[PDB]
């Protein structure tokens, strides 16, 4: 048998994106959303049904998130969207999913370790409960009637309460698993039509069980699961786990909780989970093995899942072992069918969502003894051409060992006097001026050379006039996206034509591929920093983007560890900041923009992670003079859990997100950890069109110089400018400029 547990939603050609933008633009109706969405999903069962699949999953299926969508399921909308019960619907889905024009939207954060983003549940002991959502059974029945009998999936009761926040206002005594029994009632009731209509396998993800739980968490999932035991009666239950190994406790809760016959493990990702696996299994209860890696696009090695699978067939097999996929489909690419550039030898090597379906039933016939020597033969062939070719493989791996060479730090000189040499190039005054990187694209079309020029001087035209602003950028006019720009300058990178992934909502990313070992060929940015830094006596900064970000943002080779391949990523951005110093720019900017996406699940694994993606960034300036000054721009502005990590890159100037935070919280920086380097945090949210005032910005930066010390705060917006408009650009700057100016003479 062969099982998924979940699938992408936007469908070969992102149907579903469309049909959602035309809907919230009123260009399209309530039906011809719906139309879209019953083919979509008649689609993918009818596509996983004839692929062999048996335990073929129902609800997977989205028009925003699944985690709003068990919200709708239990009834628990907030307060201000003024729902009165009933049946939900688009209204007020979308409602909770964007907000309106009266009511903002519910909040949306990180999925586990994933580049996805959910909605969090607002919950309280105000919050009146009730089974307002029946998209699950609807689903089962609607694939019923195509002639596809599914697995209905539910993110699993007490997954769902930890995912989810207090809502304001809900003293912080308060324990959202105390709303258990007000819940599962409704699961109840939700199982109950779901067997009616005639389901007899059922699926629950508690992800969370994944995540280091404590003793009184765990034991939240045994009363559940006991609670729910005469419901799940008569019925096959799949308990799904994903991203990471289960914790030896965690497994014991998970292997005994009642009605529940059988467990999902993400096998690609949580490997060690075996361990307990062939220390003790439970009796006979299903394992659902989680082989396929749909958390990236590499073709399976069957040869090694095979030989994976046949060892758990001796621990149960006896028609108790099923494959699956490590996690829901929902975090690769569609179909690589639809991949018309790339060349044929790198598309063996790959594998989208519907490729994984196929390798899942390729390996559970294998299993079955009806082996397809055809599918195994070319991908054999295909795992050697890649372990074999060139273009994997090259002399980086020369420049790679050597690394070894301890630490990375530039040399010496501590930050503090490397900060004075560079202030003797750069004669800035107290609290200077700058900004994060791009400035609001003008017209723009699809030589070129001088067109792009003719923006840049205006920009930097701008940024002259414009409240002089002593530290100048070029607005990065020649790149579309921070990583593709230079991944397209790079040795081990491809790029996809069609493999979106959904990042949130209707939002999706095309993640670059970095297949083989990488290096800069030629210079990448040299040419228009040069040529920026030449149409202005003011110092021009150099726009890089770290390895770190770089690597996180990227579908990562699997045949080597992340870090390696970081270091050549580091390695090769070494060289361009290297060329920016031989070319004159004094002042060196390095956004991590993602410095934080890669963090571990498990806790005890982030320190080993802080650590090479640190290095990485080091590696990539350890080399440059003391006068050269290094900034590097981080999208965060909570660090208090990773400012050690801040300090140990020792950057000479670091610009955070920080205007939607209490100023007070930078003493993070200046209290049992001393920084004494350059700091930047945000006074204008680039996120909202509208313009903060010379008083306002004053104000935030006075009380943020009540906590730093003036002579290594500087004044820049939150981030880059791209999405702004000129028109909300032009006057929030010469505001922060006023703001600063001023607070000089005071
Ligand atoms: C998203 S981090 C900032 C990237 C780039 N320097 C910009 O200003 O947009
Ligand atoms: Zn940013
Ligand atoms: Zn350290």
């Amino acid at each position: 048998a062969s099982h998924i547990v979940g699938y992408p939603r936007m469908g070969p050609k992102r149907e579903l994106k469309f049909a959602l933008e035309s809907f919230w633009d009123g260009k399209s109706t309530a039906e011809d959303l719906q139309k879209v969405s019953a083919d979509l999903r008649s689609s993918i069962w009818k596509q996983m049904s004839a692929a062999g699949t048996k335990f073929i999953p129902s609800n997977t299926f989205a028009h925003y998130d699944q985690v709003l969508d068990t919200t709708a399921m239990l009834g628990a909308v907030p307060p201000r969207y003024g729902y009165t019960g009933g049946e939900i619907g688009l209204d007020v889905y979308f409602s909770m999913a964007r907000g309106n024009a009266s009511v903002p939207a519910m909040e949306m954060t990180k999925w586990f370790d994933t580049n996805y983003h959910y909605i969090v549940p607002e919950l309280g002991p105000e919050v009146n409960f009730s089974y307002a959502s029946h998209k699950a059974v609807n689903e089962y029945k609607e694939a019923k009637a195509l002639g596809v009998d599914t697995v209905p999936v539910l993110v699993g009761p007490v997954s769902y309460l930890l995912l989810s926040k207090a809502a304001k206002g809900v003293d912080k005594s308060f324990e959202l698993l105390s709303l258990l029994p007000k819940i599962l009632p409704i699961y109840k009731e939700v199982i109950t039509e779901l067997k009616a209509a005639g389901a007899t396998w059922i699926q629950l993800d508690e992800p969370v069980l994944v995540m280091d739980l404590e003793g009184q968490k765990l034991q939240a999932f045994t009363g559940a699961y006991a609670e729910l035991e005469s419901t799940l009666s008569g019925l096959n239950v799949l308990v799904e786990t994903y991203f990471a190994d289960i914790p030896a406790e965690a497994y014991k809760t998970l292997t005994s909780l009642k009605g529940v016959t059988a467990f999902g493990f993400d096998l690609v990702r949580g490997t060690k989970t075996l361990d307990l696996v062939k220390a003790g299994f439970p009796e006979g209860k299903y394992l659902f093995a989680g082989v396929v890696d749909g958390r990236n696009i590499w073709a399976n090695d069957f040869a090694a899942s095979l030989s994976t699978l046949q060892a758990l067939e001796g621990i149960v097999g006896k028609d108790k072992l099923v494959v699956s996929t490590s996690c829901s489909l929902l975090h690769t690419a569609v179909d690589l069918i639809n991949e018309t550039k790339l060349d044929d030898e790198i598309k063996s090597w790959m594998a989208f969502a519907a490729q994984k379906v196929v390798e899942v039933n390729a390996l559970a016939k294998a299993l079955a003894g009806q082996k397809d020597e055809a599918l195994f033969s070319a991908n054999a062939a295909a795992l050697a051409s890649r372990r074999s070719s060139p273009r994997v493989t090259n002399e980086g791996v020369q420049k790679a060992a050597a690394a070894l060479k301890g630490s990375d730090h530039r040399r010496a000189t501590n930050v503090s006097a490397r900060l004075d040499a560079q202030q003797k190039k750069l004669n800035l005054p107290i609290l200077p001026t700058t900004t994060i990187g791009s400035f609001p694209q003008t017209v723009e079309l699809r030589e070129d050379y001088v067109k792009a020029i003719k923006e840049e001087i205006k920009k930097v035209v701008d940024l002259q006039e414009e409240l002089d602003i002593d530290v100048l950028v070029h607005g990065e006019p020649e790149r579309n996206d921070m990583v593709e720009y230079f991944g397209e300058q790079l040795s081990g990178f491809a790029f996809t034509a069609n493999g979106w992934v959904q990042s949130y909502g209707s939002r999706c990313v095309k993640p670059p591929v970095i297949y083989g070992d990488v290096s800069r060929p030629k210079a990448m940015t040299v040419f228009w920093s040069a040529m920026a830094q030449s149409m202005t006596s003011r110092p021009m900064k150099g726009m890089l983007t770290g390895p770190v970000t770089i690597l996180n943002w990227s579908f990562v080779r699997n045949d080597q560890p992340r870090h390696e391949t970081c270091y050549q990523i580091a390695l090769a951005i070494k060289d361009e900041v290297e060329d920016l110093e031989k070319g004159g720019i004094g002042v060196i900017q390095i956004d991590e923009a993602a410095l934080r996406e890669g963090l571990p699940l498990r806790k005890s694994e982030h320190a080993f992670y802080l650590d090479w993606a640190v290095h990485s960034f080091r590696i990539t300036n350890c080399g440059v003079q003391d006068s050269t000054q290094i900034h590097t721009h981080m999208c965060y502005s909570h660090f208090n859990d990773i400012i050690h990590s801040i300090i140990d890159m020792d950057a000479d100037v670091i610009t955070i997100e920080n205007s939607r935070s209490d100023e007070k919280l930078l003493s993070v920086f200046r209290e049992g950890v001393k920084y004494g380097a350059g700091i930047g945090p945000g006074v204008y949210d680039i996120h909202s069109p509208r313009i903060p005032s010379s008083e306002e910005i004053a104000d935030r930066v006075n009380k943020m110089l009540a906590v730093l010390e003036q002579n290594i705060l500087w004044v820049n917006p939150d981030c880059g400018l791209k999405t702004r408009k000129y028109t909300e650009v032009k006057p929030a700057l010469k505001n922060m400029v006023d703001a600063a100016k001023l607070i000089r003479s005071q």
